[PDB]
C-alpha cells in the first residue's frame, strides 16, 4: 500500500476504509493464494495475525506510520483468522473489525455454511442491522431449502407478510432487507411448505426473544449495545492453563437463585422492564434481572471464594420446568432475565471481580415446540428423519443430524458464538453419552448400527470432536467439561490422541462412591472403605471434575444435610468432612447453590432458595467453612498445581477401615508446599493417633473441620505438632494426632519453626 492511501485512513479522509483494511487477495497460485491482511490500530505497537484453526500465528509489519499495519499470508483460503493487538504491556485477540464488508450473505459465506464450516455464520444468518442501497435497516436470512414461500411478519407490517416475500439464494436461504426498522423489531418467519401448509417459525439464529411463553424474535444490533472492560480477564485467561489452577465452581440455576417482588418493574442496566412473574402459582415473585444478578450473586459469589460460576442453560427454552435442557432459542440469553446486554454486563462483571462464567451448552437434543427448530421447512431440516437416530422417544426430544453440514454448522458456530459475543470462559455438556450411542435408551431392534456394526454414533463423535477442537483454537485457555456416564474412553485427552477433546470430565463415579458412603451409618463405614480409595484407581485415565451437582439434590434425593446419618450435629459435621475431602482429594471442584448454607430442602427450580436459613448460627457457621475452605484452595498450591499427575498425591495409609480413618499427601513444585491430609469418618474421636510424616519438623494444623467457628467441637492439636522420629507408614518420621470426629485435618511443615 502506498503512504497517500495509509494517510488517507489515519486521517479520516478515506472513502470507504473496507477497500484497504480487512483481508484482500493479492494473487492466485497454481495451488495456493497469497492475501494482505490490514489494520489501522491506533494505539497498537505490535500486532499478529492467528490463523487458530491452522495453529499458525504471523507478525504484522507497520507500514508508514506505526500504528497501520500489514501482513501477507499465502494460504489456499482465508476465512478464519484473528488479530491479537499489543498495546503498551497488553495484548487483546479480536475479530478483524473489517471482515465483512456487506450485511447481505456473499458468495462465499454459502459456499462456506454449505460445506459446513462457516465460524462466523451467525454474522449473516439471522437478523441484522445495516445498509443496502444507501438505505438504513434490518437484513434477515433464514434456512429452509425446502420452502415454497418465506415471509417476514411483525410489528411493522401488523404480521401480514405479503409485501415482505422473502428471495430464495442458492436454492437453500432466504434472504430479505427491511429499510427503516432497527433494533428492538419483534418478527417470526412465516413459512410455506412443500403440502402448501403456512406456519410460524421463531428465528433459529435470533438474538433476543420474547418472554416465555410468547415467542416472537427481537431485533438486536448486538455489537452496539454494550461496552467491555475486561481484556486483562482475557488476556490472563488466554496464556494460563486453567489445569494447573484453582478451579472451584458455585454450580447455578438463575431462575431460582434468589427471587425479587413481582410489585415493582424488573431494573435493568440503564432501564427497566415489566416483571417476569416466576409462575401463575407464585404470582408474587419475580425473576431477577441480569443486571440484579450482576449486583447481588456475583459479590456473593466472590466473598465466598468460588473461582467461576457455572449457569444451567440459559440459552431461551420455553418451559421452566426443564432447567433450561429443552432449548428453543440457541442464539438468544433468556429474556426471562432482561437483555442480551444485561447479560453481558454479568459477565464483565465476573471478570472485573475475577470470577470466571461456565455455560451449560446442550447440543444433544432439542423439544418438539412448533416455534422451535422441528421440522422447520416441512422436512426433517435439523433433526434426522429416521426416529431410530432422530428422536429420544423416552424424552419426547429430537436429535440434530449431526452428519448434515448445515446442522453441524448452525452448532459449532453457537459454541463460539458465545464465547465471541458474550466471553464467556467454559462450558460444560450433559449427557455427553446421549450423543455418543446409537442405541441410547433404545431397546433390540428399535436401534441401527453404525456401517462397521458398531453402537458409535460416528457423525457425533466427529461433530464433538470437531467443536472442541475449535473451541482451544479459537479460545485457549477456556474450560471444556463432559458429563459422559458409560466410561467412554478419553473424553478429557486431546482429539490428535484419539479423544473427545474436553479439558475435565465429571467423576460420577466417584460421586456416587462418596454420597453413597456418607449416607451409610458411621459404624457401617467399615464395610465399605473401598468407597473412599476406589475411585483414586481410576483417576489418571482423565482430567477429573469432582461434581456435587443440582441433580443430586431433587427427586426425593435429600438436600446434602438430609443425606447424612445421625442427630443435626452429626449432619453437619459429615457434610463439613464430605465436603473437606472432596476439596482435598485430586481434581476441580463443582458445588451447586444451597449446598454452601446447608439448605434442608430440596432444590425446587419453580421457588427460590431459603435464605431465611442464614439467620440461624448452624448455617452462618457452615457458609462461614465454605468461604474458609475456599481461601485455603486458592492459599496452597499442592491443592491445585499438580491435579493431574501421580506426584501430586500418595496415600499415606488407607488400610484402617475398622475405624473409617485415611491419610494422604499433597504435593506441589515446591517440597515445603507439602500437605498432609488426614480423614476420621467416624464420630468417635482419637486422642492419639500416628501417621507417617515425610520430614522433620513442626507440622502446623492449617485446616480443622471441626473447628469450633464451623459448628464443630473444637477438638484437635492446639496449632499443631511436632513430628517424632519414629518411623511409621513407611516414611521415616510420624505425627502423633489427636483425631476430632466426623472431620478432616490439614497440616503442613512450617520449616522455620523454633524448637
Ligand atoms: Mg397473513
Ligand atoms: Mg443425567
Ligand atoms: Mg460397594
Ligand atoms: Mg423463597
Amino acid at each position: 500500500i502506498s503512504a497517500d492511501q495509509v494517510n488517507q485512513i489515519i486521517y479520516n479522509l478515506h472513502h470507504d476504509p473496507f477497500e484497504i483494511l480487512g483481508c484482500h487477495l493479492l494473487e492466485e497460485g497454481k495451488n495456493t493464494k497469497k492475501w494482505v491482511v490490514r489494520a489501522y490500530l491506533p494505539k497498537a505497537e505490535a500486532a499478529w495475525v492467528i490463523r487458530p484453526t491452522e495453529r499458525k500465528e504471523d507478525p504484522m509489519n507497520s507500514v508508514h506510520h506505526p500504528n497501520f499495519f500489514e501482513c501477507i499470508i499465502e494460504t489456499p483460503e482465508l476465512n478464519h483468522y484473528q488479530l491479537k493487538v499489543k498495546e503498551g504491556e497488553h495484548e487483546k485477540v479480536i475479530y478483524d473489525p473489517y471482515a465483512f464488508s456487506s450485511p447481505y450473505l456473499t458468495d462465499e459465506d454459502i459456499y462456506l455454511f454449505s460445506e459446513g464450516n462457516h465460524h462466523r455464520i451467525y454474522e449473516k444468518l439471522g437478523a441484522h442491522v445495516g445498509e443496502i442501497n444507501g438505505v438504513k435497516g434490518v437484513y434477515f436470512a433464514v434456512w429452509a431449502p425446502n420452502a415454497r414461500n418465506v415471509s417476514v411478519i411483525g410489528d411493522f407490517n401488523n404480521w401480514d407478510g405479503r409485501e415482505h416475500q422473502m428471495r430464495k439464494r442458492n436454492y437453500t436461504i432466504w434472504e430479505l432487507f427491511v429499510p427503516e426498522i432497527g433494533s428492538g423489531t419483534v418478527y417470526k418467519y412465516e413459512i410455506k411448505n412443500s403440502e402448501g401448509h403456512i406456519y410460524e417459525k421463531s428465528d433459529p439464529y435470533g438474538f433476543y426473544r420474547e418472554v416465555r411463553p410468547n415467542t416472537a424474535s427481537i431485533v438486536v444490533d448486538i455489537d452496539n449495545i454494550y461496552q467491555w472492560h475486561d481484556e486483562e480477564w482475557l488476556e490472563k485467561r488466554r496464556n494460563s492453563d486453567p489445569l494447573k489452577q484453582p478451579v472451584s465452581v458455585y454450580e447455578v440455576h438463575l431462575g431460582s437463585w434468589l427471587h425479587g417482588s413481582s410489585a415493582e418493574k424488573m431494573p435493568l442496566l440503564n432501564g427497566e422492564a415489566d416483571p417476569v412473574i416466576v409462575s401463575e402459582w407464585n404470582p408474587g415473585a419475580r425473576f431477577l434481572s441480569y443486571y440484579e444478578l450482576a449486583e447481588k450473586l456475583i459479590p456473593y459469589v466472590k466473598d465466598m471464594g468460588y473461582t467461576h460460576i457455572e449457569l444451567l442453560p440459559i440459552a431461551e427454552h420455553p418451559f421452566d420446568g426443564s432447567w433450561g435442557y429443552q432449548v428453543t432459542g440457541f442464539y438468544s440469553p433468556t429474556s426471562r432475565f432482561g437483555r442480551p446486554e444485561d447479560f453481558m454486563y454479568f459477565v464483565d462483571k465476573c471478570h472485573e471481580n475475577g470470577i470466571g462464567v461456565i455455560l451449560d451448552w446442550v447440543p444433544g437434543h432439542f423439544p418438539k415446540d412448533s416455534h422451535g427448530l422441528a421440522y422447520f421447512d416441512g422436512t426433517h431440516l435439523y433433526e434426522h428423519a429416521d426416529p431410530r437416530i432422530g428422536e429420544h422417544k423416552e424424552w419426547g426430544t429430537l436429535v440434530f443430524n449431526y452428519g448434515r453440514h448445515e446442522v453441524r454448522n448452525f452448532l459449532v458456530a453457537n459454541v463460539l458464538f458465545w464465547f465471541d459475543k458474550y466471553h464467556v470462559d467454559g462450558i460444560r455438556v450433559d449427557a455427553v453419552a446421549s450423543m455418543l450411542y446409537r442405541n441410547y435408551l433404545r431397546k433390540e431392534g428399535e436401534w441401527i448400527a453404525n456401517e462397521y456394526g458398531g453402537d458409535e454414533h460416528i457423525e457425533a463423535v466427529s461433530f464433538i470432536r470437531e467443536v472442541n477442537t475449535l473451541l482451544f483454537e479459537y479460545f485457549p485457555g477456556i474450560l471444556s467439561i463432559a458429563e459422559e456416564s458409560t466410561e467412554w474412553e478419553k473424553v478429557s485427552r486431546p482429539v490428535a490422541a484419539g479423544g473427545l477433546g474436553f479439558n475435565l470430565k465429571w467423576d460420577m463415579g466417584w460421586m456416587h462412591d462418596m454420597l453413597d458412603y456418607f449416607n451409610i451409618d458411621p459404624y457401617f463405614r467399615q464395610y465399605h472403605q473401598n468407597n473412599v480409595t476406589f475411585s483414586m484407581l481410576y483417576y489418571y485415565n482423565e482430567n477429573f471434575m469432582l461434581a456435587l451437582s443440582h441433580d443430586e439434590i431433587v427427586h426425593g434425593k435429600s438436600n446434602m444435610l438430609g443425606k447424612m446419618p445421625g442427630d443435626e450435629w452429626q449432619k453437619y459435621a459429615n457434610v463439613r468432612a464430605l465436603f473437606t475431602y472432596m476439596y482435598t482429594h485430586p481434581g476441580k471442584k463443582t458445588m451447586f447453590m444451597s449446598m454452601e448454607f446447608g439448605q434442608w430442602s430440596e432444590w425446587n427450580v419453580w421457588g427460590d432458595l431459603e435464605w431465611h436459613l442464614l439467620q440461624y448460627e448452624p448455617h452462618q457457621q457452615l457458609k462461614q467453612f465454605f468461604t474458609d475452605l475456599n481461601a485455603l484452595y486458592q492459599q496452597e498450591p499442592a491443592l491445585y498445581t499438580h491435579d493431574f499427575e501421580y506426584h501430586g498425591f500418595e496415600w499415606i495409609d488407607c488400610n484402617d477401615n475398622t475405624h473409617s480413618v485415611v491419610s494422604f499427601l499433597r504435593r506441589s513444585d515446591d517440597p515445603n508446599d507439602s500437605l498432609v491430609v488426614v480423614c476420621n469418618f467416624t464420630p468417635q474421636p482419637h486422642s492419639h493417633y500416628r501417621i507417617g510424616v515425610p520430614e522433620a519438623g513442626y507440622y502446623v494444623e492449617l485446616f480443622n473441620s471441626d473447628a469450633k467457628q464451623y459448628g464443630g467441637s473444637n477438638m484437635g492439636n492446639l496449632g499443631g505438632k511436632w513430628a517424632d522420629e519414629w518411623s511409621f507408614h513407611n516414611k521415616p518420621y510420624s505425627l502423633d494426632l489427636c483425631l476430632p470426629p466426623l472431620a478432616v485435618l490439614i497440616l503442613k511443615l512450617d520449616p522455620t519453626k523454633v524448637p
